[PDB]
């Protein structure tokens, strides 16, 4: 754990250690309005011994939402709710980035004001569910809907929404933003060949499939500066329905594209739930050459594997998702080898403080 507990520079920030709390949707936002709130501020502040917190995905617009009760980042009230979170986290000595979210086709009309979802194409995500508010207090799991293909004007609108969301994140006191371009969501629906059947400049070729990513990143950087922009990618997981035919080429190219933009970090989502594909070390080393900023990995890491990934030169920082839900003091536990509590799946999403802020710190 020695390297894990070394500080690191992230742009203008000096971070305390190499541990990341990655984005974790908890579906706790206040209703009406999808507003980040008090229990969320406590929850994040409890976990501020991380070197970096990345917020749960926060939708950039009404039609960017995939799941019931996720917090937005587009209304004044939403910005203010996030400000209480960032104030709480900063009072603990910690950096926090907002994960800007557009789910594309991974949604249901019930979550997007009755609208049809949008995507690169008209392809439904196969074997994917989201959840909606069915009036009860538990999430209602539902099949996703068939999307409509984005027009040029839709592309411009979504870019504008991302750009503004980045400014809104700065107004909310975040230290930066993370673009969610992973786990089968909108940008990923353009990147991955089998999800993109466009015949315009946003599909077919590799250059074309990376174009939407390129243009979104350019707008984010123009708005808030490259030192405040991270990006999340999922080269090899396919759980939410996006498959690429040549992911080593596509994602090495994506990494090099992002390197050109000088984004402050690249975050690889190596596992999504139970989807834990073989991610060859040779490929990780290629990503390390293609992108020369801070490289973050998350997915089924423990203390041993995290330390090894850093010492092998594969990663600079490591995120721990599920363990951070149940262990607010995860860094201390990893450092000492204290046993980790396990999380309760039934309280991941929705509800209140139970299963959110009532996981204790370690006590022998
Ligand atoms: C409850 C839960 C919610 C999640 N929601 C998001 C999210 O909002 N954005 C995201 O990029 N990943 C999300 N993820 C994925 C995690 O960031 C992480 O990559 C994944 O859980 C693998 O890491 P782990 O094995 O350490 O949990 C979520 C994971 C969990 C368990
Ligand atoms: C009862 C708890 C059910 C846990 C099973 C999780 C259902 C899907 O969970 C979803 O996973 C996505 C990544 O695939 C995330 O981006 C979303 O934030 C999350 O809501």
């Amino acid at each position: 754990x020695q390297s894990l507990f070394q500080p690191i520079t992230l742009g203008a920030l000096t971070l305390k250690n190499r541990i990341v709390m990655p984005p974790l949707t908890r579906s706790r936002a206040s209703q009406p309005g999808d507003v980040a709130n008090h229990m969320m501020a406590i929850y994040y502040a409890q976990r501020a011994s991380a070197g970096l917190i990345v917020s749960e995905g926060t939708q950039i617009s009404p039609t960017a939402k995939g799941y019931a009760w996720t917090p937005g980042i587009y209304t004044p009230e939403q910005i203010a709710g996030w400000r209480i979170v960032t104030e709480a986290v900063h009072a603990k000595g910690c950096a926090i980035f907002a994960q800007l979210w557009h789910v594309g086709r991974v949604t249901h009309p019930d979550n997007i004001d009755g609208q049809q979802p949008i995507s690169s194409s008209t392809l439904k995500a196969e074997n994917v569910k989201v959840f909606v508010d069915n009036g009860s207090d538990e999430p209602g799991f539902v099949d996703v809907a068939v999307p409509r293909a984005m027009t040029k004007a839709d592309i411009a609108q979504v870019i504008a929404d991302y750009r503004q969301a980045a400014l809104n994140a700065m107004e909310a006191g975040f230290d930066g933003i993370e673009l969610h371009a992973a786990n089968g969501y909108l940008i990923n629906q353009f990147i991955d060949s089998e999800a993109n059947n466009r015949s315009d400049e946003y599909g077919g070729s590799l250059e074309n499939r990376l174009r939407f990513l390129d243009e979104v990143v350019a707008a984010l950087v123009d708005a808030i500066g490259a030192e405040r922009v991270g990006v999340r990618l999922a080269p090899l997981t396919t759980l939410n329905g996006t498959v690429d035919a040549d992911p080593i080429l596509t994602y090495t190219a994506a990494a090099a594209l992002l390197n050109k933009h000088r984004i402050v970090y690249l975050h690889i989502a190596e596992v999504d739930w139970d989807d834990a594909p073989d991610t060859p070390v040779s490929f990780k080393r290629a990503l390390r050459e293609a992108y020369q900023g801070v490289l973050i990995y998350a997915g089924r890491y423990n203390a041993e594997k995290a330390e090894q990934a850093i010492n092998d030169g594969l990663a600079d920082m490591i995120g721990f998702g599920r363990p951070f839900i149940a262990n607010p003091d995860l860094p201390e536990r990893l450092r000492h080898g204290y046993p980790l509590a396990e999380h309760v799946p039934a309280t991941l999403f929705g509800g209140g403080e139970k299963g959110l802020t009532d996981y204790p710190t370690y006590q022998a």
